[PDB]
């Protein structure tokens, strides 16, 4: 699965990666699949606003092949929130996350499909 | 709902909140959704081809629970792209804006989903 | 179609648009999309891990009204990720692609939609 992270908040000075390994080691525990499978993209300095101030703010997306549904949707959406809020600063009411259950065969890797 | 832009075009020298600030409203009242629940984002200076060329273009997606079909999105795109056009110089036939519509559950928001 | 693109490589150090150049074409010719229609989108630099480690890497969502199916997919997925490796030293084993299948009335351009008037292709 992918999970895609856009944000308002500089990054030049963060230790991104250890957004990203908590993250990616979040989202394999949760959705329950190996990390070996697990993306996290994160991208800062992008400008935002939500609710019509340009505060802290976060949009992602996760796209998994199955494995997507109310109870893991919450579970996920409050883990990520989580790690937004301790390491953004990002409250989580200021945090969006798009779910998409996509069919393999419409998900691309290792140069071919699922 | 959220509207995601890229942009080839350099916001730097752009008054980039008042952008933001029109998008924020047109999608709000468009959608019939509060301003409190819009979220715009935008990035510039993104590498993109349309038709082969290099000139300003835009590419953006507008995710929403319900609220959206054939009518909303014409609106949507027609206001969206008249803000590109005005505050970027991007021409209406260099944007794409793909919609999507989302369930609740599918939709995280608080820490949780919005179902 | 819009092919969207972000990899953690730097731009800086490659001729984007070549890359940028060959993707219209490739997408072009393998869904069949007049290239008028083409839109490729490529951001760079951008902090990913995958499978845990930031080694170059790539994730791409394509979307399309039409056109897709499992054998055009395969295809895209493996000349995209090729255009990927001789370009920016990206593994195809690095590199996730979304597809998309859109209806027109949920695709803006040209300040309205694109609503079909006739019948959907995969």
């Amino acid at each position: 699965p992918c999970l895609n992270l856009s944000t308002n908040v500089n990054l030049d000075g963060v230790d991104t990666s250890s957004i990203l390994s908590e993250a990616s080691s979040t989202v394999a525990k949760i959705i329950g699949k190996p990390e070996n499978y697990v993306m996290i993209v994160l991208k800062g300095s992008v400008p935002m606003s939500f609710g019509g101030t340009e505060d802290p703010a976060a949009y992602g997306e996760l796209v998994s092949i199955g494995g997507l549904n109310a109870d893991v949707n919450k579970k996920l959406s409050a883990a990520v929130s989580a790690i937004l809020e301790t390491k953004l600063s990002v409250p989580k009411s200021r945090f969006f996350l798009k779910f998409y259950d996509t069919k393999g065969s419409f998900f691309g890797w290792n140069g071919a499909t699922l």
